[PDB]
RNA sequence: GGUCACGCACAGGGCAAACCAUUCGAAAGAGUGGGACGCAAAGCCUCCGGCCUAAACCAUUGCACUCCGGUAGGUAGCGGGGUUACCGAUG
């Protein structure tokens, strides 16, 4: 399970690309390094968000840390990716 | 001449990108004045394909790294398609 990436969902869909990621990176920046945020509003990639850490320690802490945490006055669902991000495969 | 195409010009003209000002819009963007990058339809029309925005409404609890919900708007200076038109070495 432990992963890199973290899976969110749950995500005030209102918010925009900007400033979702904005957010979340603001939040999330406080346990470790990320190598990116990805976010999209299409059909089926919205109300969620990849965030992917420098350590895969980082990610554990979020997850732990920050589950069900109040975002926009709607809760994190957070776990881990099935699987790894582009960069962290390649 | 008229027609259907064509654009190496001829000749007389037209439009106006970016940017600025100001107005409208949630945004994309559009209006108007200034201003020209270009344009032989850069006149006009969302029927077809792209791309752009996505406040509200409706659906979606959804695992991605090409991108893509409905609806709505935009783009005709992204194409194509329709339709009107000036000049004629041209066919
Ligand atoms: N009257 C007429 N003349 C034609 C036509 N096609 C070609 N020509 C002549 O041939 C020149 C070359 O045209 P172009 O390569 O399409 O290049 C053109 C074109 O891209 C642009 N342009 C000029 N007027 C217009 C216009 O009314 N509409 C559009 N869309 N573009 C224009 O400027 C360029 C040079 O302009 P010109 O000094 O007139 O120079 C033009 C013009 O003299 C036509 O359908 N009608
Ligand atoms: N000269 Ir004239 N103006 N440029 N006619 N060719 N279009
Ligand atoms: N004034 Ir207004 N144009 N800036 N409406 N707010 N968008
Ligand atoms: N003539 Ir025209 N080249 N400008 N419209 N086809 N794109
Ligand atoms: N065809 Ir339309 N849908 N109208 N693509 N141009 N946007
Ligand atoms: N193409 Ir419409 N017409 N469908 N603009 N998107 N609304
Ligand atoms: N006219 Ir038209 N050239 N702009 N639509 N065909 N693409
Ligand atoms: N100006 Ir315009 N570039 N934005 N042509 N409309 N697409
Ligand atoms: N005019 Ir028309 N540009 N040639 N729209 N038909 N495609
Ligand atoms: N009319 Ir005649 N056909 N003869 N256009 N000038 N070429
Ligand atoms: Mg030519
Ligand atoms: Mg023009």
């Amino acid at each position: 399970r432990p992963n890199h990436t973290i899976y969110i969902n749950n995500l005030n869909e209102k918010i925009k690309k900007d400033e979702l990621k904005k957010s979340l990176h603001a939040i999330f920046s406080r346990f470790g390094q990320i190598l990116d945020i990805l976010v999209s509003r299409s059909l089926k990639m919205r109300g969620q968000a990849f965030v992917i850490f420098k350590e895969v320690s980082s990610a554990t802490n979020a997850l732990r840390s920050m589950q069900g945490f109040p975002f926009y006055d709607k809760p994190m669902r957070i776990q881990y990716a099935k699987t790894d991000s582009d960069i962290i495969a390649k």
